[PDB]
Protein backbone atom coordinates (compact mmCIF):
# COMPACT_ATOMS: atom_id res chain seq x y z
CA UNK A 1 0.00 0.00 0.00
CA UNK A 2 0.98 3.56 -0.70
CA UNK A 3 0.10 6.39 1.61
CA UNK A 4 -1.20 9.89 1.14
CA UNK A 5 0.77 12.70 2.70
CA UNK A 6 -0.16 16.34 3.27
CA UNK A 7 0.63 19.20 0.92
CA UNK A 8 -0.69 22.65 0.18
CA UNK A 9 -1.32 24.19 -3.27
CA UNK A 10 1.17 26.82 -4.32
CA UNK A 11 0.02 27.11 -7.92
CA UNK A 12 -1.28 25.27 -10.88
CA UNK A 13 1.25 25.05 -13.76
CA UNK A 14 -0.05 22.90 -16.64
CA UNK A 15 -1.90 19.61 -17.35
CA UNK A 16 0.48 17.31 -15.50
CA UNK A 17 2.66 19.61 -13.28
CA UNK A 18 1.59 21.49 -10.20
CA UNK A 19 3.54 23.43 -7.56
CA UNK A 20 2.81 22.22 -3.98
CA UNK A 21 4.40 22.78 -0.63
CA UNK A 22 5.45 19.42 0.69
CA UNK A 23 7.11 18.95 4.13
CA UNK A 24 7.20 22.69 4.21
CA UNK A 25 9.23 23.06 0.96
CA UNK A 26 7.97 24.35 -2.38
CA UNK A 27 8.21 21.61 -5.01
CA UNK A 28 7.14 21.03 -8.58
CA UNK A 29 5.38 17.70 -8.85
CA UNK A 30 5.09 15.77 -12.09
CA UNK A 31 2.09 13.42 -12.12
CA UNK A 32 2.97 9.75 -12.32
CA UNK A 33 1.88 7.53 -15.17
CA UNK A 34 0.34 10.26 -17.40
CA UNK A 35 1.15 12.66 -20.26
CA UNK A 36 -0.95 15.68 -20.99
CA UNK A 37 -0.43 17.62 -24.26
CA UNK A 38 1.85 20.68 -23.80
CA UNK A 39 -0.07 23.95 -23.60
CA UNK A 40 0.86 24.74 -27.25
CA UNK A 41 -0.62 21.44 -28.52
CA UNK A 42 -4.22 20.27 -29.03
CA UNK A 43 -6.16 19.70 -25.79
CA UNK A 44 -3.17 21.27 -23.91
CA UNK A 45 -5.20 24.38 -23.01
CA UNK A 46 -8.11 22.08 -21.92
CA UNK A 47 -5.80 19.84 -19.86
CA UNK A 48 -4.17 22.75 -18.13
CA UNK A 49 -7.62 24.20 -17.33
CA UNK A 50 -8.83 20.85 -16.00
CA UNK A 51 -5.91 20.36 -13.59
CA UNK A 52 -6.07 24.06 -12.62
CA UNK A 53 -9.77 23.91 -11.70
CA UNK A 54 -9.41 20.56 -9.94
CA UNK A 55 -6.58 21.73 -7.68
CA UNK A 56 -7.87 25.30 -7.16
CA UNK A 57 -11.36 24.17 -6.19
CA UNK A 58 -10.12 21.65 -3.63
CA UNK A 59 -9.52 22.51 0.00
CA UNK A 60 -7.30 19.49 0.77
CA UNK A 61 -4.27 18.47 -1.34
CA UNK A 62 -2.27 15.25 -0.86
CA UNK A 63 0.87 13.66 -2.30
CA UNK A 64 1.24 9.89 -2.63
CA UNK A 65 4.60 8.58 -3.67
CA UNK A 66 5.04 5.14 -5.24
CA UNK A 67 7.69 2.53 -4.39
CA UNK A 68 10.52 3.74 -6.59
CA UNK A 69 12.14 7.05 -7.30
CA UNK A 70 10.46 10.14 -5.76
CA UNK A 71 12.17 12.73 -7.90
CA UNK A 72 13.04 12.79 -11.52
CA UNK A 73 16.18 14.06 -13.23
CA UNK A 74 14.78 17.67 -13.36
CA UNK A 75 14.20 17.63 -9.57
CA UNK A 76 10.43 17.34 -9.98
CA UNK A 77 8.54 15.28 -7.41
CA UNK A 78 6.98 12.13 -8.88
CA UNK A 79 3.69 11.30 -7.21
CA UNK A 80 -0.04 10.73 -7.44
CA UNK A 81 -1.77 13.95 -6.48
CA UNK A 82 -5.15 14.04 -4.80
CA UNK A 83 -7.56 16.94 -4.52
CA UNK A 84 -10.27 16.45 -1.89
CA UNK A 85 -9.54 12.73 -2.03
CA UNK A 86 -9.89 12.45 -5.86
CA UNK A 87 -6.75 11.47 -7.80
CA UNK A 88 -5.93 14.13 -10.38
CA UNK A 89 -3.83 11.70 -12.47
CA UNK A 90 -6.79 9.34 -12.86
CA UNK A 91 -9.30 12.13 -13.41
CA UNK A 92 -7.22 13.52 -16.31
CA UNK A 93 -7.06 10.08 -17.97
CA UNK A 94 -10.79 9.41 -17.44
CA UNK A 95 -11.70 12.64 -19.28
CA UNK A 96 -9.37 11.94 -22.20
CA UNK A 97 -7.05 14.88 -21.35
CA UNK A 98 -4.05 12.64 -20.69
CA UNK A 99 -2.63 9.36 -21.97
CA UNK A 100 -1.27 6.72 -19.71
CA UNK A 101 2.43 7.04 -20.26
CA UNK A 102 5.83 6.91 -18.72
CA UNK A 103 5.12 3.59 -17.02
CA UNK A 104 8.38 2.62 -15.38
CA UNK A 105 8.83 -0.57 -13.39
CA UNK A 106 8.66 -0.03 -9.66
CA UNK A 107 6.71 3.25 -9.90
CA UNK A 108 3.60 1.75 -11.42
CA UNK A 109 1.23 0.91 -8.60
CA UNK A 110 -1.80 2.56 -10.17
CA UNK A 111 -1.09 1.45 -13.74
CA UNK A 112 -4.12 -0.73 -14.10
CA UNK A 113 -6.53 1.75 -12.41
CA UNK A 114 -5.40 4.38 -14.96
CA UNK A 115 -5.53 2.04 -17.97
CA UNK A 116 -9.10 1.19 -16.98
CA UNK A 117 -9.89 4.88 -16.94
CA UNK A 118 -8.24 5.37 -20.36
CA UNK A 119 -10.31 2.54 -21.88
CA UNK A 120 -13.49 4.21 -20.73
CA UNK A 121 -12.44 7.65 -22.01
CA UNK A 122 -11.54 6.02 -25.34
CA UNK A 123 -14.95 4.20 -25.43
CA UNK A 124 -16.62 7.55 -24.81
CA UNK A 125 -14.50 9.15 -27.54
CA UNK A 126 -13.54 11.89 -25.12
CA UNK A 127 -11.27 14.76 -26.00
CA UNK A 128 -7.94 13.19 -27.08
CA UNK A 129 -9.92 10.19 -28.26
CA UNK A 130 -12.52 12.14 -30.22
C1 LIG B 1 6.43 11.10 -15.64
C2 LIG B 1 7.93 10.91 -15.65
C3 LIG B 1 8.72 11.70 -16.47
N1 LIG B 1 10.06 11.52 -16.43
C4 LIG B 1 10.98 12.21 -17.34
C5 LIG B 1 11.05 11.44 -18.64
C6 LIG B 1 11.07 12.53 -19.71
O1 LIG B 1 12.47 12.76 -20.04
P1 LIG B 1 12.72 13.91 -21.23
O2 LIG B 1 12.65 15.27 -20.62
O3 LIG B 1 14.17 13.51 -21.49
O4 LIG B 1 11.78 13.68 -22.34
C7 LIG B 1 10.39 13.72 -19.03
C8 LIG B 1 8.96 13.83 -19.53
O5 LIG B 1 8.23 14.73 -18.71
P2 LIG B 1 7.25 15.89 -19.38
O6 LIG B 1 6.17 15.13 -20.14
O7 LIG B 1 6.81 16.77 -18.28
O8 LIG B 1 8.20 16.53 -20.39
O9 LIG B 1 10.35 13.43 -17.62
C9 LIG B 1 10.63 10.55 -15.60
O10 LIG B 1 11.90 10.40 -15.61
N2 LIG B 1 9.88 9.85 -14.78
C10 LIG B 1 8.56 9.93 -14.76
O11 LIG B 1 7.91 9.18 -14.01
CA1 LIG C 1 3.56 16.63 -20.72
Amino acid sequence: KLHKEPATLIKAIDGDTVKLMYKGQPMTFRLLLVDTPEFNEKYGPEASAFTKKMVENAKKHEVEFDKGQRTDKYGRGLAYIYADGKMVNEALVRQGLAKVAYVYKGNNTHEQLLRKAEAQAKKEKLNIWS
